[PDB]
């Protein structure tokens, strides 16, 4: 066994771990540690991640799960896959402790900043018995580098859109930490006190964002936003600063590249003497151990 801490407190994990289910988050953790073989179920959203796509050789061996936080597609299917470990994103605290009552261990997470993402990867690295230290150091190195390029640069007024064109992120939202590290002053902070929530369109027009990002799982395309008549007076629409976020799970090892991506779109002048592709290339090589042929489709 190992003792690790999560959302609920100290959990003891009996080693070694054989069968894991990933729910709601952390879908790229098995790519970074090469543990696809121990994974027996995962939220269906994961199949769309391009790093999952490139490192998971036999996708249909793995059962697709809900993806909805939480409650839907739960208890009996769990017992059917017989996992010794369930890694899950705490949507509902009571929906999760009720489940933990059934004989198998849960590592439960509710990460809200990229530093919390890194801590929670390290948690899971202890249970999977891998050394994450070099991979985490690369993550942090990437954040140091962004922060350095944006030192003294004025933050751009912006926002992200989610399931619909008036759903945005505010306080206690991983998406909001990622935008912040990409040099965005997210007006969502001013209207949403937890997570992601709607606001009236009138407010979006009043805040008049200079740039707008779109959650990689949203059904919206940039075109859907640019041609919305309700948005015609917004700087970001006039100037075509509407960007869809890459196919990268926010809760996991590529969260620093999402900030880099946002920093690049928002503050191009801060990165003009910078070899972006060298940085992206070394990130994928260190974090996921891809060789040169494998990295190319991940280059920007
Ligand atoms: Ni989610
Ligand atoms: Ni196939
Ligand atoms: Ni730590």
């Amino acid at each position: 066994e190992v003792k690790v801490k999560d959302y609920f407190g100290e959990q003891t994990i009996k080693l070694p771990v054989s069968k894991i289910i990933y729910l709601g988050s952390f879908a790229e953790v098995p790519a970074m540690f090469h543990t696809w073989d121990r994974v027996v179920g995962i939220s269906d959203y994961a199949f769309k991640s391009d790093i999952v796509k490139a490192t998971l050789k036999d996708p249909e061996r793995i059962k697709p799960m809900s993806s909805d936080h939480a409650a839907a597609l739960n208890v009996e299917l769990l017992k059917k896959l017989s996992p010794d470990l369930v890694v899950t994103f705490v949507g509902n605290p009571k929906a999760v402790e009720h489940a933990k009552k059934f004989g198998i261990s849960f590592l439960s997470f509710q990460e809200k900043t990229i530093a919390e993402v890194m801590e929670d990867i390290d948690t899971q690295a202890k249970a999977l018995e891998v050394d994450a230290s070099k991979k985490l150091a690369k993550m942090q190195e990437t954040l140091d580098f962004i922060a350095e390029r944006l030192k003294g640069v004025k933050k751009k007024k912006g926002v992200e859109l989610f399931h619909k064109a008036n759903k945005i992120s505010g306080h206690q939202a991983l998406d909001s930490d990622i935008l912040e590290k990409g040099g965005i002053d997210n007006f969502g902070l001013k209207y949403v006190k937890f997570g992601r929530a709607d606001i009236s369109v009138e407010k979006i027009v009043k805040e008049n964002p200079e740039i707008i990002f779109i959650w990689w799982i949203s059904p919206l395309s940039p075109e859907d936003v640019l041609n919305n008549p309700k948005f015609a007076t917004i700087k970001a629409i006039k100037n075509k600063q509407v960007y869809k976020l890459p196919t990268m799970d926010i809760g996991g090892p590529r969260a620093p590249l999402i900030s880099l991506f946002i920093a690049l779109k928002a503050h191009p002048e801060a990165f003009k003497g910078v070899d972006i592709n060298a940085i992206v290339k070394d990130y994928y090589k260190v974090v996921f151990d891809l060789n040169d042929a494998e990295v190319e489709p991940f280059l920007w």
